């Protein structure tokens, strides 16, 4: 089997991407944030505290003939940005882009933090990291990918995120029409439950490439590119008037600037992030200070190749016995 679904930015900055997911019988379609940095599939639901729902579409298990309470199971998650959610668990039929899993754990939120409530466009998350990070207790649950894997034509999914445009998540096949050149594969460590890999270095604009190992994760649920402070300082030093602002919480730059590209290495290959991809717009409405898309990972304890980096590539998440990542230009 295979599945193919379109993923659409939630706003004009590509802050996140939503993908429609069918849950239950008859189908209830929710728009979920597919997150390769976490391992819970959780949704706004009929159980969510009413004051914490503001425009999201909810899953109602009582209206699904295939829903079953997973008795005694609970979940609670805290993300890198400080947001959180928790609740109980149902199993139900979940379909993505025509690919169906029966008996998927659907984590129903009883509580969500303010950042979730305030985002009316995201109805929940579908985690695509390794199932060792799943938070369901007392019986850990599998991701949608881990449950689908054995049925897929190939044990892979691909992320093809768009810049200010829709993209695609595919399950079970490589679309050889979706990228240019060849896919360069690189080793993955699953020791922390992430798609963790080592970039071979970077360049700023037309500058020389610096060979240096940068360990980090491929995380579709993170908007920005988080790299070591040395690398980030080297990037923003090429932008006149850029500075790190403690008050704003990262590097800002004049909205009048033209940003340089940023290149990252994948083995001997190179992925070029155009400068435009690194502009996240005014810090507040009408400001001439703009927020940068490359930020320091110092204090986060890991480098994160989030959407700013991933949307410059066709990315293969190879879930074979020994997982690997693949990157292609596009
Ligand atoms: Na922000």
């Amino acid at each position: 089997s295979t599945g193919s679904a379109t993923t659409t930015p939630i706003d004009s900055l590509d802050d996140a991407y939503i993908t429609p997911v069918q849950i239950g019988t008859p189908a209830q379609t929710l728009n979920l944030d597919f997150d390769t940095g976490s391992s819970d599939l959780w949704v706004f639901s009929s159980e969510t505290t009413a004051s914490e729902v503001d425009g999201q579409t909810i899953y109602t298990p009582s209206k699904s003939t295939t829903a079953k309470l997973l008795s005694g199971a609970t979940w609670s998650i805290s993300y890198g940005d400080g947001s959180s959610s928790s609740g109980d668990v149902y199993t139900d039929t979940v379909s993505v882009g025509g690919l169906t899993v029966t008996g998927q754990a659907v984590e129903s939120a009883k509580k969500v933090s303010s950042s979730f409530t305030e985002d009316s466009t995201i109805d929940g998350l579908l985690g695509l990291a390794f199932s060792t990070l799943n938070t369901v207790s007392p019986t850990q649950q599998k991701t949608f990918f881990d449950n689908a894997k054995a049925s897929l034509d190939s044990p892979v999914f691909t992320a093809d995120l768009g810049y200010h445009a829709p993209g695609t998540y595919n399950f079970g096949f490589i679309d050889t029409t979706a990228y240019t050149g060849s896919i360069t594969y690189t080793a993955v460590s699953t020791k922390q439950g992430f798609w963790e890999w080592t970039s071979t270095g970077y360049a700023v604009g037309s500058g020389t490439f610096k060979s240096t190992s940068i360990d980090g994760i491929a995380d579709t649920g993170t908007t920005l590119l988080y790299l070591p402070a040395t690398v980030v300082s080297a990037y923003w030093a090429q932008v006149s008037g850029a500075k790190s602002s403690s008050s704003v919480g990262g590097y800002v730059f004049p909205c009048s600037a033209t940003l340089p590209s940023f290149t990252f290495g994948v083995g001997s290959a190179r992925i070029v992030i155009p400068g435009d991809y690194i502009d996240f717009g005014p810090i507040s409405t009408g400001s001439s200070s703009c927020f940068g898309g490359i930020q320091s990972s110092a204090g986060i304890g890991i480098n994160i190749f989030g959407d700013v980096a991933l949307k410059a590539a066709f990315v293969v998440f190879n879930g074979a016995t020994t997982p690997t990542l693949g990157f292609a230009s596009k």
